[PDB]
């Protein structure tokens, strides 16, 4: 999976995409688009959530734990594990614009533990980063097929 590789990866972008400085290249591209495909569909989220986050040393992990618990409590899908990277990208941007960057360590070792303690199964049962990847190159038709088909494969 190498899930710690593709958040370093991840946050090293999102933090460029604003102007600061800190497993295949395409499940890298794949989840940065996926990411911003993502932050424009559901851009009243985004920007709401942004705004409610009250992030402090102090409250940043009761933030994060709140958040990634209210995100997978009825389950796991691609697009739950897109918004998780989205939600760690605003932390991270807001951590460094509250001049508060120490946090931005914390937050991508937070994101790197709950993929390989709570999202590693679900991952590798649903075909891994390929099947992410492979997702991503279909229409939303497509998609709903092959998850039908996968559900009648196995
Ligand atoms: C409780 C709480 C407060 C918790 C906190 C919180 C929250 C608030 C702010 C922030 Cl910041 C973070 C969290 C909320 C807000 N909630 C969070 C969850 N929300 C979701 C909404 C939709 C889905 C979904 O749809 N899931 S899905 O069915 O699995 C799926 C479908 C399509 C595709 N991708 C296609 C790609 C199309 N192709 C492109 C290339 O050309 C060919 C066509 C469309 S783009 C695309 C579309 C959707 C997602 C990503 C990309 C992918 S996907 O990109 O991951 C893939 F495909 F799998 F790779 C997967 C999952 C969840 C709704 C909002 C609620």
């Amino acid at each position: 999976q190498d899930n710690r590789e593709i958040v370093m990866k991840y946050i090293s972008y999102k933090l460029s995409q604003r102007g600061y400085e800190w497993e295949s290249e395409v499940v890298h591209q794949t989840l940065r688009q996926a990411g911003d495909d993502f932050s424009l569909r559901y851009r009243r989220d985004f920007a709401e959530m942004s705004s409610q986050l009250h992030l402090t040393p102090g409250t940043a992990y009761a933030s994060f734990a709140t958040v990634v618990e209210e995100l997978f409590r009825d389950g796991v899908n691609w697009g739950r594990i897109v918004a998780f990277f989205e939600f760690g990208g605003v932390m991270c941007v807001e951590s460094v614009n509250r001049e508060m960057s120490v946090l931005v360590d914390n937050i991508a070792a937070w994101m790197a533990t709950y993929l390989n303690d709570h999202l590693h199964t679900w991952i590798q049962d649903n075909g891994g980063w390929d099947a992410f990847v492979e997702l991503y190159g279909n229409n939303a038709a497509a998609e709903s097929r092959k998850g039908q088909e996968r559900f009648l494969e196995h």
